This record gives C-alpha cells, structure tokens and sequence, in this order.
C-alpha cells in the first residue's frame, strides 16, 4: 500500500509528542523547519501554550526545533541549533540517531503521504 | 464549487437529527433505505439506542424511515410505510414537504459529494 | 493504549477488502450484522455495485459477503450462513481462525475505538493553559 | 450554535484562497501571523509552490501575502505591512472591510471552532444508553 497520514492522526501524534515535553515553562519557544515543520510547530504549540513558532528553512537553548520527518537537513538543524531540543514526528532508520525524539516509526522503504499534500476528492468505485 | 460532505460533518448532522428525535423509547425500530439510507441510520441507530437497523430498497408505526437525501423515491416510501416517521439528512426545495423531517436545506441546483464516494488522495498543487 | 479508528482510515480499509473481493460479479449480495458491520457492509456495497445491503440480527450462504466490523460468537453466523463469505475489518487472535478474510490484525487485549463512537469536539491544551 | 471547523474543510478553504493567489509567480513570500495563520499560510505556501513561511508577533509588504486565520486589531498588520496583500480565512462584518480576501463570511457573533483545538474523541450516546 502506502503510509497514509490523516489530519486527526497527525495531530494525535503531535499531541502525544507534547505531553512528553511537559513541563511547558522549561521552553523558550520553537522553531519549525519549512515547511514540514509548520503544522507540527503549531499544533505543539497550541499544546504547550507558546504563543509564538518562529520558522527557518536549511539550504539555542530552551528552543524546540520540529521538523514533520527525519529522513536523511539533520545536519544543518544541529549546527545552527546545537543547545535545541530536535523533535520530530515520523523518522525512518536512518534519520532515527540524529533526533532527540520522535513519535511514530516508519520502514526505510515506505512512501509515507502527509496530509498537506492530500485532500478529500471523489474516489471512482472499484468494480 | 461543489457541496463536499465529509464524515465529520454528517455525523454531526445525524446527532443532530437524533437528539429531535428524543425520547427514544417511542421507536420501535429503523428502517433504512438502501444504500444511502444505511450510514444516517446505523448513526441513528447509535446515538438512540436501537440495536438493529433493517434495511429495504425501492424500485409502520413507530419506525423511523431514513434516507440521506431527498431530491425527487420518498412517494414509494409513503406508500410502503403510511404511518413511518420519514426523515433524512439533507433536503432540496422539491423533497422538502415530503418529509416529516430534515436537518439541511441544500438549493435545487447544488451537486452534492457523499463521504462514501469520496476519500484522501493525493491532490496535486495547484502551482 | 486503544487503537483509535477514524471514518478515513476505516473506509481504506474497507476499499482494500472490497479490491479482495473482486470481480463483483460473483457476489450476489452483502449481508451486514448490526450494528458495526452496517457501515462497512454499507462501503463494500457501494465499491463491489451492490445497490442493496441486507441485515441480520444475529438462503443458505452461497454467494453472500456477511460482514462484520471486528471478529474475537462468529460460530453463530457460520451456523446461520454455512456457504456464506464470512469478512469483517478487524480480528483478534482467538477470532482470527474463524473468518474467511479480514484487513487488520488487532492485538487480543486492544480496545478499538470505531468512528461511529466518537466525534469531533474541543480538547483543552495539555498544559491548562 | 458554534461554527465547527474540520481540518477538512479548513483545506477547502485555504486551496480556494489559493486558487485567487494565482498565478503564485508574483509573490515574493508569505508572511503568517502567529499563531492561528500559521497552519493556513504552511497551506497557501504549498498551494503557491513557496517553499518559505515567515511568522511575526502581530521589507515594506510588496510581493507578500500577510496571512491570519479570522478577522473582526488588524491596523498593526497594515501598518506593519503598508503595500503586503493582507488575506484570511475567515472573516466577520466589522472586520470584513480592512482584508484585501478572504474565503468565508462569518456573523459577528458566532464562535468558530478551529481544528488545532479540537479532537476526535469518544462521544457518549445522546439516549446515555
């Protein structure tokens, strides 16, 4: 098949993810990677009560630094941000060592599919 | 555009139409019309209690006659049930004094989409 | 932990059944048990062409799909049904062995939560604030 | 009675400010305003091929799209940002004439309800059986 990711099941992740960040008050603020970054950034948080995400886009202590999935821009987080806390969604094999945490494990080879990039449309019937 | 019904918002529709039809102990049961009578009636069915939902399909009193929408097959359905609480979803201006009861006005010329037909893929930028 | 399942997730996979369930052609209608599998039964209707879907409270089987929402008694159904195509979306362990097709594999002590049960509502900030 | 708000139809709306924004060849970014025009501006981003969102606490404006979610004060943002395309999602009466665009016509005294606030949950039974 192919790894689908609903809006509620990115934001159940997201909210999971938060809780592990508790206490909010240890946190400065946080900082989304473009644009994968965005919705998660802003769903922690809502969650966390920060009431602003700042945003950065690759080629800090008390900082979040979100990013949706870790694939392979790891690197680059670390250099500009080696005080941040890297969190991420989803992360593969590979990506896996270079955050700090992550919620959902995916399979090196699977075609994950975000929300973003979908949306409700008519689906032609299979018989 | 098109009138887009997601899942979401007909089960909210439906829990609407459920808390009208209060008390439930005055049911004896629900009948739906196949095929888009049987979603709208299993949530009937859920949110007042009634543990089966029997079926019927076009060409009684104290049952709850449901069907998804009423444009036009409502006249068969009062002569097969005169004494049928017949309600559905959605209405369009000529369905509308047809039934005993609905929750949406739809205008006479609005394609609406079913949540059934339709699901998430992908959905190419519009750049 | 319960396995929470939303309407988009359910009817994937109940279209993944339905594409196992192909050609069309053979079947000769779909008996849905009340009350979960109504709605999955209501979804294989629709991508199998079947324009009725019959129910069951609970004609000897031979080309019928009975369909239930979850399996872990399906012995009464099979009583019923002797040559019927038993499926349902989900199975645990104990029922696994009883069904003729599911989709998902459920773990014996998960709780699933099915779309019908829920609904979209305000969820206060994990932190109160 | 509250205006509910699904992740859904949020991205029905943002695909059709979009589609306004078009084509996405003359816009220089854009600029969404914390915390609530975040989630639409990541849209429109997609949408228009912008591969950047920046966000303010709230470069003269030309060429930007300056995003937040409602309106009904909207005077820092045009004062902040003179020549920017000021557009939202949502907008209400009062509010209504300060936006350059917006998608959806909301009362002035109903309350909408945001997906990022919401959840899927379990619902109890209207019948509480």
């Amino acid at each position: 098949e192919k790894y689908i990711v609903t809006w509620d099941m990115l934001q159940i992740h997201a909210r999971k993810l938060a809780s592990r960040l508790m206490p909010s008050e240890q946190w400065k603020g946080i900082i989304a990677v473009s644009r994968g970054g965005l919705v998660p950034g802003a769903l922690l948080a809502r969650e966390l009560g920060i009431r602003h995400v700042d945003t950065v886009a690759i080629s800090g202590e008390g900082f979040i630094v979100i990013d949706d999935l870790v694939d392979t821009t790891a690197v680059a987080i670390r250099e500009m941000y080696p005080k941040a806390h890297f969190v991420t969604i989803f992360a593969k094999p590979a990506g896996r060592p270079l955050v700090d945490d992550y919620v959902v494990d995916i399979p090196q080879d699977t075609w994950i599919e975000q929300p973003w990039d979908m949306g409700v449309v008519f689906v032609p019937p299979i018989s």
